[PDB]
């Protein structure tokens, strides 16, 4: 089996990506972020506290005839944001762009935190990243992913994300006209759970490749690109103006710049991140100053690929039994 899905931008910044899922019997279909950091799927529901609801769909399982309550079992999670949600759980069947799974743990939220409640375009998470980091307790619950892979014709997914456009994400199969050139593999390390690589090295703009490893993470449910505070550095010394500033969060930058590019090494591949990919546009409403999509990591513990590398690229979550993660220019 396959399945394929357009995933579409939440709104003009490519904050987060949304998309759709089909739950229950008959299908109840939810907006979902796919999250390759993360490994639960959870949804507003029937049960999320109602002053926590603010305009997302939910998933009523009395409405689904093929739901069942999961008994016992709760769940409950912390993202690197801050934000968090939890409640319990019931297996469904569950479609994603044509594909089945049926017995799928969904993670019914009774809790979400303010951040999930004010964005009301996302109806819960996808969690694509090892099911060794599925929170439900106290039997631990499989990945969308994990429990189809044995019906795929090949035991991947594809993540094609678009700037400022809809993208795909695929199941089953490589997609070989969605890519130019030819895809390059590296090794991953699953040891944290994460799809977890080493990047070969960067550059900045038209400069010289610095040959450098660089341990991160290949995570569609974080926006922007984290990287070692030198790396970091070294990108915004090129951009007149620009500064790291504590009151913000972050580097900020003239909104009237034009951002050089940003290329990180995959192999002896290169995958450039154009600078458009980089502007996060004005910090407030009307300010000229502008927040920078490559920030440090120095605060979280790793690095992070996230939106703004990988939708430059054409992104192979390999899920054979040595997993491998491939990258594409496109």
């Amino acid at each position: 089996s396959t399945g394929s899905a357009t995933t579409t931008p939440i709104d003009s910044l490519d904050d987060a990506y949304i998309t759709p899922v089909q739950i229950g019997t008959p299908a109840q279909t939810l907006n979902l972020d796919f999250d390759t950091g993360s490994s639960d799927l959870w949804v507003f529901s029937s049960e999320t506290t109602a002053s926590e609801v603010d305009g997302q769909t939910i998933y009523t399982p009395s409405k689904s005839t093929t739901a069942k309550l999961l008994s016992g079992a709760t769940w409950s999670i912390s993202y690197g944001d801050g934000s968090s949600s939890s409640g319990d759980v019931y297996t469904d069947t569950v479609s994603v762009g044509g594909l089945t799974v049926t017995g799928q743990a969904v993670e019914s939220a009774k809790k979400v935190s303010s951040s999930f409640t004010e964005d009301s375009t996302i109806d819960g998470l996808l969690g694509l990243a090892f099911s060794t980091l599925n929170t439900v307790s106290p039997t631990q619950q499989k990945t969308f992913f994990d429990n189809a892979k044995a019906s795929l014709d090949s035991p991947v997914f594809t993540a094609d994300l678009g700037y400022h456009a809809p993208g795909t994400y695929n199941f089953g199969f490589i997609d070989t006209t969605a890519y130019t050139g030819s895809i390059t593999y590296t090794a991953v390390s699953t040891k944290q759970g994460f799809w977890e690589w080493t990047s070969t090295g960067y550059a900045v703009g038209s400069g010289t490749f610095k040959s450098t490893s660089i341990d991160g993470i290949a995570d569609t449910g974080t926006t922007l690109l984290y990287l070692p505070a030198t790396v970091v550095s070294a990108y915004w010394a090129q951009v007149s103006g620009a500064k790291s500033s504590s009151s913000v969060g972050g580097y900020v930058f003239p909104c009237s710049a034009t951002l050089p590019s940003f290329t990180f090494g995959v192999g002896s591949a290169r995958i450039v991140i154009p600078g458009d990919y980089i502007d996060f546009g004005p910090i407030s409403t009307g300010s000229s100053s502008c927040f920078g999509g490559i920030q440090s990591s120095a605060g979280i513990g790793i690095n992070i690929f996230g939106d703004v590398a990988l939708k430059a690229a054409f992104v192979v979550f390999n899920g054979a039994t040595t997993p491998t993660l491939g990258f594409a220019s496109k």
